[PDB]
């Protein structure tokens, strides 16, 4: 009964269903002319973070096949009643904590999930000179988790959700992040401590931090453990439930000094056992010592091996 569309640079588009709740607004799966889409609507009172992710996808070199695919933005509406899209490609998957919610993941399906991811990361992490739209800067994503890895059709991952994320310029200080932090769980206890004057490689390691525990929530869906894979549970939920407390974060990892634990019987297998490795050194209470996003996937090189 739908023939009325709205118009999106003069294309039809029908919204179909809200599919997900963002830190700064709602997606929405869409159709614009003959392909499905996301459609990320932002209230105005929240400008900044979609004027972020818009000036991110606006920087040089930022189409990748493990980034989110940008399409476009817009304010909308009246200078009395505005919306802000954001429209990105549409992936049916869903993000990655969606899907090891449901479903448990091979050794050769982790590796292609990390491998990929990794890639983006380390992409999105590179100072790159010469490209035709100019000079890619190293970019910080700052709110990392598995919430923010989409799924292709074939696991082929890619980073999403630019609201955060702070660009660095080499003869610059980090510029303004307007009091806005990452997700508490995935938080790295330099975060969680309050720490200040970061600069470009404490948010890279901040990133990579973040990065280890989505890499455990991989771990802890492998069938290549020896023994039994459990049900899904995010980082530290375990430890402290699904609605935690700043102050519940800061003494299970500051204070206490814990991580998800990484099961013995998971590193039988010789890969699984590098991953481990890796995790841990990803994790690192010691920024200085956890491994870079290009180190990462030279590791997930030498794990499929
Ligand atoms: C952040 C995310 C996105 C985005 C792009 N695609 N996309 C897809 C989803 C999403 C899509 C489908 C979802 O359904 C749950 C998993 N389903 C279950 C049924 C069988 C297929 C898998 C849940 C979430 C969420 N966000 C996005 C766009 C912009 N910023």
């Amino acid at each position: 009964l739908g023939t009325e569309n709205l118009y999106f640079q003069s294309m039809p588009l029908q919204l179909l269903e809200v599919k997900a709740r963002g830190r700064f607004g709602c997606v929405w799966k869409a159709q614009l002319l003959n392909e499905y889409v996301a459609v990320k609507i932002f209230p105005i009172q929240d400008k900044q973070s979609w004027q972020n992710e818009y000036e991110v996808y606006s920087l040089p070199g930022m189409k990748h096949e493990n980034i989110l695919q940008f399409i476009g933005a817009e304010k909308r509406g009246t200078s009395v009643d505005v919306d802000l899209w954001l429209i990105t490609a549409f992936h049916e998957k869903g993000s990655l904590s969606d899907f090891l919610k449901a479903n448990v993941v091979s050794w050769n399906e982790l590796c292609h999930i990390a491998e990929t991811m990794a890639r983006g990361l380390a992409y999105l992490h590179e100072d790159i000179p010469g490209l035709k739209d100019g000079h890619k800067p190293a970019i910080s994503h700052r709110d990392i988790k598995s919430k923010n890895v989409l799924l292709k059709n074939n696991l082929t991952a890619c980073i999403a959700d630019f609201g955060l994320a702070l660009k660095f310029e080499a003869g610059k200080s980090a510029g303004d992040t307007h009091g806005q932090v990452g997700t508490r769980r995935y938080m790295a206890p330099e975060v969680l401590e309050g720490a200040i004057n970061f600069q470009r490689d404490a948010f890279l390691r901040i990133d990579m931090y973040a990065m280890g525990l989505v890499l455990w929530e991989l771990a802890s869906r492998c069938t290549a453990a020896d023994g039994p894979v459990d049900e899904y549970m995010l980082p530290f939920e375990e430890e402290i439930g699904q609605h935690p407390s700043l102050e519940d974060m800061q003494e299970v990892v500051v204070h206490k000094k814990k991580r998800p634990v990484l099961r013995d019987y998971w590193q039988k297998h010789a890969g699984m056992a590098m991953l481990c490795e890796t995790i841990e050194e990803c994790w690192d209470h010691d920024a200085e010592a956890r491994l870079s996003a290009g180190c990462v996937g030279e590791r997930i090189t030498q794990m499929q091996r």
